[PDB]
């Protein structure tokens, strides 16, 4: 009928399109109620209740006011209302194959349940789409508002994961190449300056409790549409390159005291396991009354429109007998008895570790001979090792170098910008990894020897030495002269 | 020892190894499970907090309290004990909360035990015992210098109030550190001032009350043989807004009519869903979501979970319960028909309540009506607002000092401070929604409403020309 | 030219175009970066600092806003880039006519030095904005804009000061474009976008949070016909809102514009102005020479009068200067006059302002009964009255607001007090007396004291908050009390 | 005397000792109140209204507090309320010293006034200090309160300053770690800084990302090499690499704005013109000039932004000149912004030649059509130093650290302990160029006069170099 206003604590009074209205009052979209932003997080970061369904409003929104700036200030690129609420969708809809505190679900546990698959949160998303507009008959709706369903939900589709087919050239349906700029705007493939970073930096910092230093609408303000290589793509002002690093560096900033927080990954890790041991014993019912479980609803819709947080409590508050490991994990949360953290090292120079190799580690940490006196022997089923790639979005590379410009003097004319044009007092690599190990015997003396093995496994590897490696282990250190 | 806990409200928070024993419990770990304003997320997407982190606020601001009073007066012997039992009511006040906050025993408990007296204070004190009890608490306790029989006699007492001086935890001369959870005398305490900051912070409202000022001009003063704390003169102005704001907040928050609706729709699924929602509780017994309030065992497991239990369910038993929680997923929700409030000296009675919507379906709208409606299609929900004490002025039972005399405890009257301020502290809101959604009923429910607010005398809906334009003529006090 | 991008701490990057860039880079209007919007304020919120320069732009951005709102929402309204510019233009312009120190040189000098004539900063404003026009050659620049300077000029000057009886009596827009009228300077109701920029600001600088959502307002707001005009309609919805609006204003006004500290200051500066009115000089238009409570006759003069006054008036040399320095100094050493008290009028008592100068002599003359080492004259005691209202004298003025239901938007309806609250005040007006004391001393104070709380008794007024304390041989005489 | 409560818009209500609102209450601290924090930064940030004096209180309520934080965790450091009064003291009171826009008097101001001269802010602090306690009795009333004012005063002066081995007369080695609060000679970790992230953001309309707060919590006194001083838990060193990170972010986006240098660099001008005939009257009647008035505090108490006012309203012939370019100021004629460039080489440009570099940028030859041509004296040259407040040094190698498994014990932590992200240098210089001919024509030959330049010097390739200078940039195959 017609357009609603909400509240939202960071962008304020949005305006919703009665289209959008229909969307988000299904099961489907409704479902990311119930699904916590930054999963296991909350357990750290107490003011990090929040959860993807508002999320999801912010990048619609957000989505709407950059591709309304671009139209405004750029009439020549005839960006239609239906170009409009396509990217507004897009936004919307981009988080629908989130599962279970989001980024455990596809980061930890559907690799080890599934190891064979290759399942992202993105594939989930297009698939929880269709199934949203085939069960809710939005197609006749969309139509209705001047969409072109075929047309329109390919578009919708290729913005979320991107080209639907092997093209080897332009490899997008949904639009043509002049209006690739569409394309850059929720999920950008190219470099990663997207809508979607631009909410929850300023949604997470506002409930973690961090101040976030990235001004989005500045952005917008300053964003263009340039031709560049036979394309239109959104160029940012040359001035504004100094503000892009910055924003890599807030992202990585966030992830290192935030994302990737020693415990918030160790209960994320902890619950994860507790769903490996529930796997067999929960059903969820999806499509024709048929039961699957935690590791197959994502291989029917309906019954992942009912997979969600409440997976967690559902265990926790079983009597089931088959549920007593997994409910004794969960209970070990609870209470705070959680896998202790032993510490954290690098690799050095060229030295890579490989996801082939991550089962391993373990048994190496293990293996380790400290020489130190000991009272009890750690096995490798006592060791959790966890590898954490950092980096700017795009693995070795810089994102800036894939960043196109423009200058107050020729707004139409496209240039690039080399790291040294900019400061000598930027990163000189954009990937590092973390190795985080812990403990799941958690008594003083385990803990003590836990220790001893880490630091030397350190030594013998040649990773970085601990920041705390000569008070933990100071009979380890002093063998590594490279470490004194 | 010591952790350090990021709060987005109050920075880095500081709690000693007592309360974070008493965090990490399944009782206390609960309110994650619940969410501060209930239905409210529902209107609200930013609302997404729940009353642990509440919690967590109330405990560090009354600690923050009591150790600011023992810095400025520390002839009040204020001691380390006395700082920790406090702390201890505050984190603890919240723990009887149940599924969706106000929803479970504002509308849910009183009508499916409608013999029952329950508020989510006795249930806190319930919840407090079994914390305690479950997780050998005690002894902890008497290892940080708390003598747990007076002490959680002390902690009780401030949650819930007694059980001549009426307390036992403590004597007179600590009267004061009864004021600072849960403020019985006026309603001033530290779980206000948290609420205030961290709702407005998840609601996208800013708050007018500076709780920091308060704590800054706050005194120990001698009234009427009592030792109370006493506010400077001068922040009298500040305490009326803390009202205002307060009743701006039931205004465009608590009682949203949205809001109240979903609430009320809960509430119903949660009805239908009583009979066969089974909890267990002590020893493997059976309870009903109406019946965990007597097993704290069982009362531990009963949180907003509940909501998604019933929705996902597949028995046919709970099929009714889980349409109308799905109806609420389709946004097909009972419809709003208006608004109004008694004149002059009428007051709705609770007995009252559920005869009004047999009374607005007896009107007899004077206009042409496609469908006629019945009792049971409308929804009449009566809204007590209030500045805290029913009828009477929170201001007037608030003792002052003034910068010439720091110790001589005063009284300030309304008149002596402003017109401007309110004439009456207590009011009524009449809503009236229909479970009939159709353009035809809402026509008809609107004809019927309105007509209603006549019959009554109540006040003219302020769109009561719009919708219902052959009924408002009839009334001449209204034009 | 081409737009400008601003940043503003309150509302994020800001649109200039270039129109208004050339009237804001011009000496008329950088002028107001050098005359704080608090004016005595910033002597007791040291966050404070903050000019009427960026309020302007805040007011000028808001005005934007609001107009293209109403626009994208309703282009049957036939909004063009002209009337936004226009109103924008007006936002922008309606703080120009400010003096040193904000409302202390409209509210106390000026009455004080020229009690004969009748000056406001909206004023002000009009005749700055005609100089500014005029002496940069705006017109042209206004004209290449695609505005006519004769009927704009009009508008804009009629949105500041309002009509220049009759059904319509504006002349630079007609009554189709009537709410146009109530973006700047509501007349009507006071709910303007001028109120909107200075709740945010002032509080994100004072450290008090602003409770007043006005983005929501400008997503709920409609012009609607009212009485044969278009005006702008809130929905019926936000009434609550708009009480707390009011009473928002009313908060900031106690806690801070009328601070009792922050006026005594602005009084002691006014006093020290006065003794430097005789001897500085300020040259205006063709070389003449003005003084500070001239400068209002010619705007050239007017130009360069701004805080600086004050400073130049505490690091002059000059003996002439030195009775005027002397009080600038004590305000330095933080010896101001100090507060007695406060207390109202009973019920429909009103004091009025042929009757302020008589007050100090009233206090004065009261008998007290109670021992004093010293004894006071009339020239000791300062007398502020304060009249606190909600922008409209004794009026409520939600009864002059406009609202529209969802079921029918185009139809305007008036929404009573009693179909919103009970909680909501009876009164819209009263009046504050702050007494206070040049004499600072322990015992002046002690005895003035008394003398307020005496008088206080015998006219009949409210009994001081802190009245047993200060006086409490006085307050018991009072069975009232 | 009692304490008094002051609402600060970033610190909320902040309790003052009667001995400090006796301090503030001075006509040398008031003097603050008309010295705006960013100088010419108003001028392109609206929101940047803010003063010295408010600043000011910040930097004395933080230091109170990490101060009673020690304290309260460590009581054996035997801080006293004495110890506390007089690192709140140093706090309140190390932005004495400055001048008229701050950074603009010292920074590029008194250089070229008084090129013989070697002055700071921060010895001004310290004579503007003694000037303070001199003029208005102060020293009997820190007497009232419990200070030894031979002791303390040197004590207060020392953290402002550094020393006037243990270098340091007013506190012992045991109390090392008090000389860390107010300005920190060892790491620049230090109160002053929090508070101005804080509130130059508040004004700015910038986030700051840095957590004063949680560091306050963390930090605690362990001995190092013989000293008492403050440590960091091991953990929060990325915070701490992040700390500056954010002061270099707010020196490229606000304090060193190339506009807002510009119209300090335009304010400098129309001061030194004005100079020889602006008289301010210090110590007993004398008369000072501005470049003087740093000689006599009596009369470096009057001077401040009102300067300004002072030029732009006059009407004397004499500052006719002075006044002009005030004007030009007002309608925003300003000198141009050209570009930027950096050095590839490891030299830096040193203060000597920064005269010679207007020279330099004429004497560019570039191979294009020219309408005009232009003259060192047309030319400006801004040299910018950003570093992390070492010169080429990394600040975090002199932090010491302290785990959660030994609190007691002090550690030092590396670069590649923390990340392979952070960066390899410390330190660079950014050169600006402006042209003070406006004109389309001049500013054209500006352009290609500079990038001509760039490419002679082997500088950086200019960020719109290919779109100002299309004819030159091709020259240079390390370009393209
Ligand atoms: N860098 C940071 N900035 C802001 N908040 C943080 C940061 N790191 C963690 N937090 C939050 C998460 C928690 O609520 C709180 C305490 O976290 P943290 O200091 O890491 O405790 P911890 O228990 O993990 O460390 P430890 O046990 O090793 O002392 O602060
Ligand atoms: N109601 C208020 N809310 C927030 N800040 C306030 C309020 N009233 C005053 N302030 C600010 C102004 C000052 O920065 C600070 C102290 O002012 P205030 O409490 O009025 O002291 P005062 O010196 O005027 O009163 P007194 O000397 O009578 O105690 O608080
Ligand atoms: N005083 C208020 C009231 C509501 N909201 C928020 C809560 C909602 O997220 C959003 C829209 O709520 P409304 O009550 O404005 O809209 P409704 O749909 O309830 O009313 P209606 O349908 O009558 O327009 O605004 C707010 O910020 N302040
Ligand atoms: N990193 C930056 C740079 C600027 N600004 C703010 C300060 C100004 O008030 C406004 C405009 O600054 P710009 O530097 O974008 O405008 P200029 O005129 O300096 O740039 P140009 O003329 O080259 O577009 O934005 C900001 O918030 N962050
Ligand atoms: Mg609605
Ligand atoms: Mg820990
Ligand atoms: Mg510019
Ligand atoms: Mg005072």
């Amino acid at each position: 009928d017609t357009m609603k206003v909400i509240n939202d604590p960071i962008h304020g009074h949005i305006e919703l399109h009665p289209l959008l209205v229909r969307i988000i009052d299904t099961p489907q979209f409704q479902r990311l109620r119930y699904i916590k932003q930054l999963g296991g997080g909350y357990y750290v970061f107490p003011g990090a209740s929040h959860n993807r369904f508002e999320h999801s409003l912010g990048v619609g929104y957000l989505a709407g006011c950059l591709v309304h700036a671009l139209g405004e200030k750029q009439p020549e690129l005839q960006i239609s209302e239906r170009d409009v609420l396509c990217v507004q969708i897009a936004g919307l809809c981009r988080n629908l194959g989130h599962g279970p505190f989001s980024h455990m679900f596809d980061g930890r546990f559907i690799p080890l349940a599934r190891p064979e698959v290759k399942w992202t949160h993105e594939q989930g998303s297009v698939m929880m789409f269709e199934h949203l507009i085939n069960s809710n008959g939005i197609k006749p709706v969309m139509e209705q508002y001047g969409l072109i369903p075929e047309e329109d939900i390919c578009f919708i589709k290729e913005q979320i994961v991107g080209p639907l087919e092997s093209p080897v050239l332009w490899p997008y349906k949904g639009r043509p190449e002049n209006k690739s700029f569409l394309y850059e705007i929720v999920s950008n493939k190219r470099n990663g300056i997207d809508v979607d970073k631009w909410d929850y930096f300023a949604r997470d910092c506002h409930h973690l409790g961090i101040q976030n230093n990235f001004d989005y609408k500045r952005f917008i303000k300053f964003a263009r549409v340039c031709e560049v290589d036979n394309e239109l793509r959104i160029c940012a002002r040359d001035k504004e390159v100094g503000n892009l690093y910055d924003m890599f560096h807030t992202r990585n900033s966030l992830h290192r005291r935030a994302y990737q927080h020693k415990v918030g990954n160790i209960i994320d890790t902890m619950i994860t396991d507790a769903f490996l041991k529930a796997d067999d014993y929960i059903e969820i019912t999806g499509a024709g009354g048929k039961k699957y479980r935690i590791s197959t609803a994502i291989d029917d819709m309906e019954a992942y429109t009912k997979l969600t947080d409440n997976i967690f409590l559902e265990i926790l508050y079983s009597t089931d007998p088959k549920l007593k490991d997994a409910r004794e994990i969960l209970k070990q949360i609870e209470y705070r008895n959680l896998f202790k953290y032993v510490g954290e090292t690098q690799p050095t120079g060229q030295i890579k570790i490989k996801r082939e190799d991550y089962e391993s580690l373990p048994k190496e940490v293990a293996s380790a001979k400290p020489k130190v006196l000991l009272d009890v022997k750690l096995k490798a089923e006592d060791f959790i090792v966890d590898v954490i790639n950092m980096d700017y979005g795009m693995q070795e590379k810089n994102p800036i170098d894939h960043v196109s410009f423009y200058c107050k003097t020729a707004p139409n004319r496209a240039i690039r910008i080399t790291k040294n044009q900019v400061s000598q007092l930027l990163p000189e690599k954009f990937a590092e990894q973390l190795i985080r190990v812990y403990c799941k015997k958690v008594d003083r003396k385990s803990l003590y020897a836990a220790r001893q093995y880490f630091v030397q496994w350190c030594a013998d590897r040649n990773f970085t030495k601990p920041q705390d490696g000569d008070v933990i282990a100071p009979l380890i250190t002093p063998q590594k002269k490279e470490w004194n």
